[PDB]
Order: structure tokens, then sequence, then C-alpha cells
């Protein structure tokens, strides 16, 4: 792991681990999820950002997750050396953005890609607002020109989605997070939503499909005595409207829609 | 990763990653015990296997873990290196045992160490098997001759009688059922889960307090991925030992019994 020469962005290589891999032996999402973390974790400590900036400290403010949106065209085999190259950009005064690129250490091509929405919030109170140009301002860690992953118009990560309506076609009740679904904060890691979010896709699909695209909004955060109900309806290639709700008020925590292509 | 020098033992460092540490920012049991499974899994391909062996591959049989120990002095912080080395024994006709030692890449001291006890059973009638003299001559090659345990004491922790829980347990955590992240790349529930559902019924002040430094497991039966478990704890005591049972949340089915030790902070 290590900043690039301009220092505005970084990379990290990283081998497939046995328990990373799913039943075709590649890489689950919610392991590329995690390195993606990972990488994004390590180019904030080589920056001097320790376990937010100074000012984010002195009032109480937080960067929380709004849209994770992750594209993959080959999924790493177990033993597989992957490459990733992540960085930040401010999108004005709505928030910040974070891109990846995931690409094969032997070949050098792009075998995936993701893009993530930021916004600020408070700690405790938990609102929003975003003006900060003191915050702003402390930009020297991102490329002043645009660098997207996603730059093509009209692409899957900028797209509304819609609210899944009732009946559900298919569904995975009781769902709730254990100690190892938490973080350092005590907080449900937001990867565990992925895996909420693919609980109620049917073994059928996943046996004879492979993962191309998932798009998730993040709309509240799931907390340790919570329970979820994740919901999935086919909208169509394999095309999924999902929907995580709270078991007990049917509270929304989550909406989004995977893209699933034939093996 | 690499064989040690003898080839009769392999080496591989970790740094331990922001997702892997809980919230005194050290890594988890469950981080250590996914880092001992992944150095045994390369010390089987780096001495030519996918455990199986010609003669298990030929009669559908396969390794099975009996029992899991691990003792913690430290737990390796976020972005520390952890170096482990571990190795096979031939246990007569039971089995094989595996071990594991964790050391500091810094320092260099003993910051932990495992066992697993190991059975032969047949993949399909889930039979088991008391290992045969043409496997026992396969993976003897790859094993020290000469006794060499993690845990050598006269009256080690690791080869004490776990009892059954009797009801009512002190604490409970009903209603656990795995997702596909806790499945392997064979569909069945990874050993490590059975670690994080024990723990499951243990309370939250015991963990916000004390720090998890012994853990033993015995492996009864698997729990299928449209299994529910029921977790089941009871304190059996500056220290404090839990008894722990895991079991099916319909007939009550026995699938894990354990222990676990902790120290005060
Ligand atoms: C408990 N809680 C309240 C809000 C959240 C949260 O993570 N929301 C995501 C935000 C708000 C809209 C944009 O993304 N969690
Ligand atoms: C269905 N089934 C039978 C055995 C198992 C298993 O995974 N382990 C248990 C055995 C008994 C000795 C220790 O391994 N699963």
């Amino acid at each position: 792991g290590s900043l690039t020469e301009d220092g505005l962005s970084y990379k990290e290589k990283f081998v497939v681990r046995s328990y990373e891999v799913g039943s075709n032996k590649t890489a689950t999402v919610e392991t590329i999820a995690n390195l993606l973390q990972e990488v994004g974790c390590n180019h904030a400590q080589s920056v001097g950002f320790s376990t937010t900036t100074t000012t984010m400290r002195k009032l109480h403010l937080i960067w929380v997750t709004a849209r994770m949106h992750i594209e993959i065209y080959k999924y790493p085999a177990w033993g597989d050396v992957v490459e990733i190259e992540t960085w930040c950009q401010s999108e004005g005064r709505i928030g910040t953005r974070r891109d990846w690129i995931l690409k094969d250490s032997v070949t050098g091509e792009v075998t995936g890609r993701a893009t993530s929405k930021w916004v600020m919030m408070n700690q405790d109170t938990r609102r929003l607002q975003k003006v900060s140009d003191d915050v702003r301002d402390e930009l020297v860690f991102c490329p002043q020109e645009p660098r997207l992953a996603f730059p093509e118009e009209n692409n899957r990560s900028l797209k509304k989605i819609p609210k899944l309506e009732d009946p559900a076609q298919y569904s995975m009740i009781g769902l709730k997070p254990r100690r190892a679904d938490l973080d350092m904060n005590q907080h449900v890691n937001n990867v565990t939503y992925i895996g909420w979010v693919l609980e109620s896709i049917p073994q059928e699909i996943v046996d004879t499909h492979e993962l191309q695209v998932i798009t998730l909004d993040y709309r509240r955060e799931c907390q340790q005595d919570d329970v979820v109900d994740s919901l999935t309806t086919t909208t169509s290639d394999s095309q999924f409207l999902h929907l995580l709700r709270l078991s007990g008020d049917g509270q929304e925590i989550n909406r989004g829609t995977t893209l699933w292509r034939k093996k």
C-alpha cells in the first residue's frame, strides 16, 4: 500500500484468501466491498487522518455513506492478487465522492470498479448539513480536475431507485447482526447490508448467475439490537429491486438494485 | 507464506485490517481463527494437496474438526503484522493434530497459540474412520517425526473433558442462522462461525470489561444452511469462566459445547 507519485490517489495489492471465496472459488462481493473499505482506510491514514479532519473532530462531524455502486467484470479467484486504486473528490457543498478501480496484478486489466457518495452528519444528533468551507479546503488530497471511475453519461450509478411494493416476490426475514458484523465503533459494518440485501435472492439465481452490478442507497443505520427483513422482486440478464426494513415498524433502512449475468 | 527450511512447518505474515478489529482496536478472536485456517490452507497447498490425499479422494474421505483450542496473550492491533507458524502431526489411528504459534513481527514474542484435533470421516455417510495405514504414510512425510506440541505442559487446558450445559442457562442468544457469508467454498458453515455464535451469549458487559484469554470448542455436528441455532452460557467460577452450548432451536440437537476464560483488562 502506497500513495501514487502525485499523492492524489492510493494503491494496494491483496492476495485473495481461502475463506473469502464462494462456491465458484472466486472472491465474494462482500470480500470485494471489504477490500474497497480497507484501501480507503489506508489512503486516509497515509495522508494524515487518525483512527475526519481537525475541524470535523472539534465540532462532532462524521462522514456517512449515502450510496454505494459496484460493477464487477471478473471476480479474483482464490490465490490471485488484485490491485485496487482509490481516490476522493469534492462533489461541491453536497458532500464527498470516493472511487475505486480493481485490476489484475498479472494482466493489468480492469476487472471491476466502484463509486460511493458520502454526506456529513453530526455524530450525536444524526442530522446532516454540508456547508463547511474550511472542511472543503482541508481539497489538497484530491485531484482538482474530475477523475471518475464511472465517466459515461447515463450510467448505472446515478439512477433514482424506487421503493419495493408489497408483496415482495422473495424475502429473508429475522436478520440480526452479531459482534462480527460490528465495526471498531460498535456500529453495523455497511458491508453487512450488502450481504443482507442478497439474502433474499434465491439460491438458484446465485448458482446459475454471477452478480455484475449492485447499487445500494443507505437510508438509516441498523442498531445492534434491531431485526431486519430483506425483500426482492424481479424487474425484468436478471434485474432485481431490493428493500431492507425493520421487522417491527417496517422502517426503511436500505433500498437497491442488482444485475446478474448468466454463467 | 513459505515452508520453513526443513519443509516440516509453514510460516506466514499478516497485516491486521480495519474491518478485522473490535472496540479496543485489536483483532477479534474470529479474525485470529480465520488467519489460522488461512495459514493451514496455504501449508496444505504448498506441499501438494486439495487436505485430502490420493487414498482420501479415492474413498470419499474428509478431515473434519473435532476440537479447537485457542490461547491468546496479546491481540495484534489494527495495522500490526502477525507471523503464524503451523504444522501437522499424526496422532496414531485417531486422526491428525494441527498446531499454531502466533508471534509479533517486530518483537518476535509469542502473542498466542492454538491446537486442533481432526478425525477422518466419509463425506457422504458421515461415518468416522480410524485412520488407515496407507493414508498415514501419505502425509507422514510432511510431519515432524518427533513430537512438536504448541501446548506441551504436563497439565494443559487443551485436553480437558467439557461437560454439557444444564438447563436453565444463565445467558442465551436465540434464533441464530448463517448467511451466505458464513458459508465456505463447499457451501458448508465455516467452523469459525460457531466461535462467533458461542460468544453471542456472553453478556456485553463481560466483553466490554474483559479480554478473551482461552477458548476450547468441541464440534459434535454441523449446522446446515437452513438450520437455526440457540447459544447458551453459564458462569462456572480477577478471572471469568463460562460453560457454553450450541443446539438446534427446534429439537434441541447438540452441535457444539465449549468453555471460555476471560481476564480483567
Ligand atoms: C441512525 N441513522 C440515522 C441516519 C443514518 C444513516 O446512516 N443515514 C445515511 C444518510 C442519511 C441520508 C444520506 O445518507 N443512520
Ligand atoms: C452431520 N455431521 C456429522 C458430523 C459432523 C461434523 O461436522 N463434525 C462432527 C464430528 C464428530 C466428531 C467430530 O467431528 N457433521
